[PDB]
């Protein structure tokens, strides 16, 4: 039995949960459960990031602390994520007595192995409010086209970008008042000492092809320090010995990864378990799932960090492209800017988990919710293909047979060319083709369904005297189905749990090698209704509305 540890990137906690974070945790999920179906023992880790400036102001505007706000924020991603059925064994947030001591901890050590560089920096500061302004909170006029209350380091209007310190008539988006600059000494991670590990690392090829490509644009480019500190004000924590000096967001993060663990064996009393996926030498296998945009950290300052840090490096990287809906970027204006609260009033959760499942592959590609083909395809696949399988049948054998199930299979070479498949489809999931997986399913559902059609049971159970073959065509449609619910198990665990309710049994991976004979199922209420595009059309709406 594996050991595995497997993470989602932590959410920011100043913002709502919305399709593009889904794609990420229903992917890593759907990986989870089939390797908790194969009986391996898995940790299913996650927490919000919620340090940095943008929280600290945001809370001060609000009127409230940031503790309240965050925990406010935290709950809501729960709730969501809960939602959707993302399993996670926990979830944390970087804003922890775990983390906090795991920041020290590694801080400390690398400190100590000379990875920590002092740097005299200047940066535009707001003396009115007291504070280092980040870019995005200067306003002023651009330097080229003259255009006013440009943000940050690039124009809108006529698309130049340029340094704030640029700005013409420059203002503090806080306060309102003009910003200069002023000089502080700032820690600084020393990346660059790293190169050639990560360069191994890089051409292992453990990464997707396309991540190692990436990566060689950044050495070419060349690695840089990491600024890894903040000056008060700021939401995070202090480094020691160092008064008015905080932990950079960013390097406290991904520790959060570890300080979610730690509370997780912490809750559990094991006193093992820890060290025993993060130590050097262990034999545990970590995994994390992130997007595109944090790839560069993932696969480069993370490892670095944890290699000087004396700690366990990752396994392996799975990164997944961005999600578009209906071909383009998520657009507010047009209602595809859809968050995971409000679809949930709309549809249900295996719906999404289903379609974004049929899409993703182990490459890095962006995934399309194209709303039109949702309806199709979920109607399609799911009532027509599968839940059929089950309504189709399941009356006859409630209705005629008491709900008992034939005692042996009708085509019993045709039950093994479903369970012969069951190698291929978990070496799909396994490997991450996920959309390999679903077509291979349901090719099976389309033979499942084109055995029903030659057996015709409309035909037979009007017939005098065939009662026994209608018995023996419906167990088999009936069993045809168990076996495709298996491996749909990780896809939708709700339609699974009201398959396993009328099944009367647990669906387990192996087994599908013993079919349901002389057993006795349960009626059901629609297990899976019809969806339209008059739904589609009232979410946009709804979306467009918020
Ligand atoms: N909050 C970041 C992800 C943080 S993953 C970590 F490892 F950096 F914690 C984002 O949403 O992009
Ligand atoms: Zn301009």
């Amino acid at each position: 039995a594996k050991k595995i540890l497997v993470t989602c990137a932590l959410p920011y906690a100043n913002g709502s949960i919305h399709l593009g974070h889904m794609l990420e945790h229903i992917q890593a999920d759907v990986w989870v459960r089939y390797q908790r179906m194969r009986g391996h023992e898995v940790n299913f880790i996650c927490a919000d990031d919620a340090h940095g400036t943008p929280i600290m102001l945001k809370a001060q505007q609000l009127g409230i602390t940031p503790e309240q706000m965050i925990g406010e924020m935290s709950q809501e991603h729960q709730t969501d994520f809960a939602g959707f059925n993302i399993s996670y064994d926990n979830y944390h947030s970087t804003h922890s007595e775990e983390n906090r001591q795991l920041s020290e901890l590694i801080y400390s050590r690398l400190k100590e192995n000379g990875f920590i560089k002092n740097r005299t920096i200047s940066q535009l500061y707001d003396p009115e409010k007291g504070m280092f302004l980040p870019d995005r909170f200067v306003k002023g006029t651009c330097p080229k086209c003259k255009s006013p209350d440009q943000y940050g380091d690039n124009c809108e209007v006529c698309g130049a970008t340029y340094s704030p310190t640029e700005l013409i008539e420059p203002k503090s988006v806080v306060s309102g008042a003009t910003p200069v600059m002023r000089d502080s000494e700032h820690f600084f991670f020393d990346l660059p000492s790293f190169s050639e590990m990560l360069q191994a690392w890089t051409r292992s090829g453990a990464l997707q092809e396309q991540v190692a490509n990436k990566m060689q644009e950044w050495f070419e480019s060349g690695l840089q320090q990491w600024d890894i500190s903040r000056d008060a004000p700021y939401f995070g924590f202090e480094i020691p010995n160092a008064p008015g000096k905080y932990f950079y967001v960013w390097l406290d993060a991904p520790i959060g990864y570890m300080g979610s663990f730690k509370n997780l064996c912490d809750k559990r009393g094991d006193s093992v378990s820890f060290d025993e996926y993060w130590k050097k030498d262990s034999t545990a296998e970590l995994y994390h799932f992130i997007g595109k945009d944090i790839v560069y950290f993932h696969s480069l300052f993370w490892p670095a960090m944890l290699e000087g840090s004396n700690f366990r490096k990752p396994s392996n990287l799975f990164v997944h492209g961005y999600v578009t809906v209906n071909g383009a970027k998520m657009s507010k204006s047009r209602g595809t800017f859809i968050k995971a609260s409000t679809w949930l009033n709309h549809f249900d959760a295996d719906s999404l988990r289903y379609y974004y499942t049929a899409k993703l592959s182990s490459r890095i590609d962006d995934i399309d919710l194209n709303l039109e083909d949702f309806v199709q395809r979920v109607n399609a696949d799911i009532v027509n293909k599968v839940v059929n399988l089950a309504s189709r049948n399941a009356g006859f054998i409630n209705k005629r047979f008491d709900g008992v199930l034939a005692s042996e299979l009708a085509d019993p070479q045709l039950y093994k060319t479903f369970t012969d498949a069951a190698e291929v489809i978990g070496e799909a999931w396994e490997s991450r083709e996920f959309g390999k997986a679903v077509r291979e399913i349901m090719a099976l559902a389309d033979l499942a369904n084109r055995y029903v059609d030659e057996q015709a049971p409309w035909v037979v159970a009007k017939q005098e005297g065939r009662d026994a073959d209608l018995q023996a065509i419906c167990s088999m449609g009936i069993n045809l189905f168990r076996v495709l619910m298996t491996y749909l198990k990780p896809v939708l665990p709700k339609l699974t749990e009201r398959a396993e309710a009328f099944l009367n049994t647990e669906l387990t991976w192996d087994g599908i090698q013993q079919p349901l004979l002389g057993h006795k199922v349960n009626p059901f209420k629609a297990l899976y209704n019809r969806i339209d595009m008059r739904q589609v059309e009232a979410l946009v709406e709804a979306s467009k509305e918020e």
